C-alpha cells in the first residue's frame, strides 16, 4: 500500500510493551496535592487548568480527563511516557486521580503561551525560521519515537515568545505508527488536514503531520491563517485544490487507487497549479524567500510519501541562519 520512509519498522523493533498502551498500566497519584486556579480550555474529552502543587509551590496544568475513554487515556499517557525528555514536547509531570471519585486527570509543565493569532500577525523573517525549526525538533522527535501527532495546529503548539519557548501539546489524537495499519481519517483540524485524511485514504503516517507543519508555516510567511480555509470537510479539499490543482490531485489518487467521494464531482472544479509566489504582496513580501518557497512546495504536496520528513525539513536551508545562530 504506503509505508513511511522513515522509521517505519521502529516500533515492531521495541519491546511489545512500549507500544502495546491498552495494557499499560499508570502509577496515580493523588489529585489533592494540586489546587486548582484558572480555567484554561475545554474540549469534548477534557478542560485545562492552571494550577499549584500545594507540596512545593510549583506552577503547572492539570488536565482532567473523561474517565469513560479508558482505552484513549492509555493511549495518551503511554505516549506522554514514551516521549518524555524529547526536545520540545510538553512534559508529563505526574498522572493523578482524584482520590475519591478515580476521576483521573494528566499534570504538565506550566508554559505561558502568547495567543497565536496575534503572535502571527508580528513575526519577523528570523522568528519563523526560529520557531518552525524548534517545531520540528519535537515532530522529528516523535517520529523517531515511532508516534504520529495527528493534531497539529496553532492552537496545539504554545510559545512563550518572551522567553522563545515552544511546545507541542494535546497529545490526544496521538498514536503509534505500526505499517500497513488503517487508522481513522477523523484526526486533526479541519484547516490542518492533509488530503489523505479528506479523501478517507487509512493508509497514513508520519507525514501527515509534515502536511499540517505545512499549512502553519504557509500562515506564518504568508500571513493568511488559517492557510486553508475550508468550510466543511469537502470544501477543505476544494480550497487546496484551487492550490495545488485538480489533475494533480487526479494524479495522486491514481497512484494509491484512492476512490473519491462523487459528491466531490460537483464542487471541485478545474484548477491548474499555482505559483506559490501569486501569495507574495506588500504585507508578506519581507516573511517570503526562494527558500521560505522552496521548502513550503515540498512540505505541501499531495503525494503523503514524497513530502519532506522532519528531518529533511530541518536539513533545508531555510533553517540554516537558525543552526548558525544556534553554534554561534
Ligand atoms: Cl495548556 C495544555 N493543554 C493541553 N491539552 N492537552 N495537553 C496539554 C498540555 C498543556 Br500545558
Ligand atoms: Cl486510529
Amino acid at each position: 500500500g504506503s509505508r513511511a520512509r522513515v522509521y517505519a519498522e521502529v516500533n515492531s523493533l521495541r519491546s511489545r510493551e512500549y507500544w502495546d498502551y491498552e495494557a499499560h498500566v499508570p502509577s496515580w497519584g493523588n489529585q489533592d496535592d494540586y489546587q486548582l486556579v484558572r480555567k484554561l480550555g475545554r474540549g469534548k474529552y477534557s478542560e485545562v487548568f492552571e494550577a499549584i502543587n500545594i507540596t512545593n509551590n510549583e506552577r503547572v496544568v492539570v488536565k482532567i480527563l473523561k474517565p469513560v475513554k479508558k482505552k484513549k487515556i492509555k493511549r495518551e499517557v503511554k505516549i506522554l511516557e514514551n516521549l518524555r525528555g524529547g526536545t520540545n514536547i510538553i512534559k508529563l509531570i505526574d498522572t493523578v486521580k482524584d482520590p475519591v471519585s478515580k476521576t483521573p486527570a494528566l499534570v504538565f509543565e506550566y508554559i505561558n503561551n502568547t495567543d497565536f493569532k496575534q503572535l502571527y500577525q508580528i513575526l519577523t523573517d528570523f522568528d519563523i525560521r526560529f520557531y518552525m525549526y524548534e517545531l520540528l525538533k519535537a515532530l522529528d522527535y516523535c517520529h523517531s519515537k515511532g508516534i504520529m501527532h495527528r493534531d497539529v495546529k496553532p492552537h496545539n503548539v504554545m510559545i512563550d515568545h518572551q522567553q522563545k519557548k515552544l511546545r507541542l501539546i494535546d497529545w490526544g489524537l496521538a498514536e503509534f505508527y505500526h505499517p500497513a495499519q488503517e487508522y481513522n481519517v477523523r484526526v486533526a483540524s479541519r484547516y490542518f488536514k492533509g488530503p489523505e485524511l479528506l479523501v478517507d485514504y487509512q493508509m497514513y503516517d508520519y507525514s501527515l503531520d509534515m502536511w499540517s507543519l505545512g499549512c502553519m508555516l504557509a500562515s506564518m510567511i504568508f500571513r493568511r491563517e488559517p492557510f486553508f480555509h475550508g468550510q466543511d470537510n469537502y470544501d477543505q479539499l476544494v480550497r487546496i485544490a484551487k492550490v495545488l490543482g485538480t489533475e494533480e490531485l487526479y494524479g495522486y489518487l491514481k497512484k494509491y487507487h484512492i476512490d473519491l467521494d462523487p459528491h466531490f464531482n460537483d464542487i471541485l472544479g478545474q484548477h491548474s497549479r499555482k505559483r506559490w509566489e501569486n501569495f507574495i504582496h506588500s504585507e508578506n513580501r519581507h516573511l517570503v524567500s526562494p527558500e521560505a518557497l522552496d521548502l513550503l512546495d515540498k512540505l505541501l504536496r499531495y503525494d503523503h510519501q514524497q513530502r519532506l520528513t522532519a528531518k529533511e525539513a530541518m536539513e533545508h536551508p531555510y533553517f540554516y541562519p537558525v543552526v548558525k545562530e544556534q553554534s554561534q
